[PDB]
């Protein structure tokens, strides 16, 4: 009993950080094999990012003028490349805590843990979700960028995210593994505004599915609707339309609880409308969107 | 920028945790040095723990009845000891992987990550609060009793906190790591009702001032109150008394912000007044309390 963000053990990554220094900026990288993965604005001065040519900036950069420490021990950087936003330093070691892993680009709505970083050194770990607009609501300050957003299934570590910058409204852009951004943010100090934050209506389903599992059932209504109905309710509330696959996903958790997709729909639809009222459900005074239906299912049944 | 619930890095303690099992009870395990540290109702059957006398059902026990698995090898025991609510099993071999520690007893409003476990096997990492009634509002299943609370102070694990049980209300229980329950609960399925679950005002007035970091600046107010004015409100509204030493510990959020400790306190007496009006402070509808003055410094300054 009881419902907490949680984040996956962060141990597994804890043993990929490293930092990576090019001339005056320290940043983090991600070490796996022979290669480490940083945000290419590490070889930028602040000047530099007001308009940068990465391409321009890299020529005037070797091998040598990448500072790889892992802990306290310098790698020797062998090669370089840069793939999209991210460069990758070939180092001459195999990263002996190299856990089992894949590269994976998230849709909007799944959500990770970030484990963030300070100079290659790991300070917290905490659970997200790639935003409907393809920002994330992180805690990143200065030197956080390399520090990444992944999943685990059982001892397979998949990467979704690496950090690269704040946007002016103190929301966070980043890329996959493969450099490429999330959304349409670019890699520079340019005025760039998000889109609409929508709400992740099956994510809020799965949490009032969670809810009903945990006892609190305050919230549940004599009604049901219909994915058309609820979508007329949800696109009135900045809500991401339903869909069957939603439902269908959302299947599980129906069967566990004996509540029908379309009857929390019912009930979502009524707590849009009427608030809360002052009450809680799962000690949240609004609708928490970032726990998938995969992350209730495995919260609830003990998932290692 | 941005606010997170932020639990510390897990991997020192993954490397510490082992599954132990008495006869047909399994549960989790802390191996620190040659100790493997558990809670003493490993012993016991579900029939047992209706009124149990440990003393009595450990005469029944030997060495070679409490198996103890780190990874998939076999830990031989060579000795275990009764020391309050936990069991101390002596190993053969040191764990490798111990990290600094310190066992600590902590203080109600006092944060913790917790590494909820299952099978001595690592499932998540969430961060929670001893409440001021002594229990914990945690993520908890069956098999999860041996998981630990910790805070980590550099590279020295400082554990406070071993999962025992959960209430009939869904919130939870537990000891510190000398086996001394925190609050007034026993290790016996009994019916145990806890306190009133009051809110941490210091932790409350140290997330208001990371709002005001983060820019979230809308409640504060053009007000200013005493100490014993601001608690006359608190109590009403369930809120623990605000010391001089709370005022203390709040010094450098209050010096960060220029915000006096006693005007973000009637910032915050007005919030409990008017509430929050459908506004939402640092992405919550609640005056989140589960963040210390300590928490909020080393989250906006980037301790690692
Ligand atoms: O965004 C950047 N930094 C930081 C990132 N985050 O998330 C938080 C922070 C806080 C406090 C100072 C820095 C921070 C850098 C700094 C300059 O502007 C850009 C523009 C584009 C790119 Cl890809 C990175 C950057
Ligand atoms: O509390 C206990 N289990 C579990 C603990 N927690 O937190 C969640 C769970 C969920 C689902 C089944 C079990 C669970 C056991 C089970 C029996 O009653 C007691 C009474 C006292 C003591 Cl010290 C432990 C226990």
């Amino acid at each position: 009993s009881g419902f907490r963000k949680m984040a996956f053990p962060s141990g597994k990554v804890e043993g990929c950080m490293v930092q990576v220094t090019c001339g005056t900026t320290t940043l983090n990288g991600l070490w796996l094999d022979d290669v480490v993965y940083c945000p290419r604005h590490v070889i930028c001065t602040s000047e530099d990012m007001l308009n940068p040519n990465y391409e321009d900036l890299l020529i005037r950069k070797s091998n040598h003028n990448f500072l790889v420490q892992a802990g306290n021990v310098q790698l020797r950087v062998i090669g370089h490349s840069m793939q999209n936003c991210v460069l990758k330093l070939k180092v001459d070691t195999a990263n002996p805590k190299t856990p089992k892993y894949k590269f994976v680009r998230i849709q909007p709505g799944q959500t990770f843990s970030v484990l963030a970083c300070y100079n290659g050194s790991p300070s917290g770990v905490y659970q997200c979700a790639m935003r409907p607009n393809f920002t994330i609501k992180g805690s990143f300050l200065n030197g956080s960028c390399g520090s990444v957003g992944f999943n685990i299934d059982y001892d397979c570590v998949s990467f979704c995210y690496m950090h690269h910058m704040e946007l002016p409204t103190g929301v966070h852009a980043g890329t996959d593994l493969e450099g490429n951004f999330y959304g349409p943010f670019v890699d520079r100090q340019t005025a760039q505004a998000a889109g609409t934050d929508t709400t992740i209506t099956v994510n809020v389903l799965a949490w009032l599915y969670a809810a009903v599992i945990n006892g609190d059932r305050w919230f549940l209504n004599r009604f049901t609707t219909t994915l058309n109905d609820f979508n007329l309710v949800a696109m009135k509330y900045n809500y991401e339309p339903l869909t069957q696959d939603h439902v269908d996903i959302l299947g599980p958790l129906s069967a566990q609880t004996g509540i029908a997709v379309l009857d929390m729909c019912a009930s979502l639809k009524e707590l849009l409308q009427n608030g809360m009222n002052g009450r809680t459900i799962l000690g949240s005074a609004l609708l928490e969107d970032e726990f998938t239906p995969f992350d209730v299912v495995r919260q609830c049944s003990g998932v290692t």
